[PDB]
């Protein structure tokens, strides 16, 4: 069991795209979309947030500051590789990281999928519970371990609060984001994500922005039903760079 390594696809057209995964996901969330973008000429880089891929008790020794530092590091990696054109896309937490990147750096364009405008403590705890169960049926861990993993959740309360403030600080300052933006949500996701997408769209500073609700897409828009429609949309959006 280890955190996956980053994935770097070198392309030919001189433009680079960061691809950022979901909360409790890994960079396998974005593998297919990265591959399809690379087949259109783009260089693609998909980091993995620290702690992601590990058992819950190890996962919770990392926090949103660690995850953001890794995203900063991934941006700098592309700068150091010589790319003058860098763009970003991400799903769920990765969509939040994309928005934050755009507040800090001169990204060329951004595509944001399934970003929330706020998260409750129950909602985030519920993500962590599902993560630990999926992992126990994979790793076929005994019953005793599973329960201890979930009992450590109580000590993460301060880090949940930090994550909530992280979201609030991004959402307060959407007006400083000015480059072209594609805001996407799934019509088979919770209705709060449609409300979030409208909020984000309406508060962005960008003059060149679009809102795309995809009726067949679920929360993890890169996977499952509707994925072909999502990919065509995102690829069309980034191909405007060429
Ligand atoms: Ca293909
Ligand atoms: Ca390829
Ligand atoms: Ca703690
Ligand atoms: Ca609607």
């Amino acid at each position: 069991i280890k955190t996956p390594s980053p994935s770097y696809l070198k392309g030919t057209n001189g433009h680079a795209i960061l691809l950022l995964h979901s909360f409790t996901g890994t960079n396998r969330d974005v593998k297919h979309l990265a591959a399809e973008l690379n087949d259109q000429g783009f260089s693609c880089y998909a980091p993995n947030y620290p702690g992601h891929g590990l058992l819950l008790k190890d996962f919770m020794t990392y926090n949103v500051d660690d995850w953001w530092e890794e995203v900063e590091k991934a941006y700098q990696f592309l700068v150091n590789e010589g790319y003058e054109s860098i763009s970003a896309t991400g799903v769920s937490l990765g969509g939040l990281m994309t928005l934050k990147l755009a507040q800090h750096y001169p990204l060329k364009r951004i595509a944001v999928m399934s970003a929330p405008k706020e998260k409750s403590d129950d909602g985030l705890i519920e993500h962590l519970v599902y993560y630990s169960q999926r992992m126990s049926n994979i790793l076929n861990l005994d019953q005793q371990a599973s329960s201890a993993q979930l009992a450590a959740i109580d000590d993460y309360e301060g880090e949940i609060t930090k994550f909530q403030h992280f979201i609030d600080d991004i959402m307060t300052n959407l007006n400083v984001i000015k480059m072209p933006a594609n805001i996407l949500f799934g019509g088979k996701d919770a209705p709060s994500y449609e409300t979030s997408a409208h909020f984000i769209y309406e508060h962005l500073g960008s003059v060149d922005k679009e809102l795309n609700g995809l009726k067949d897409s679920h929360h993890l828009m890169t996977h499952g039903e509707g994925r072909d429609i999502l990919e065509e949309n995102v690829i069309r959006f980034f191909n405007a760079l060429t």
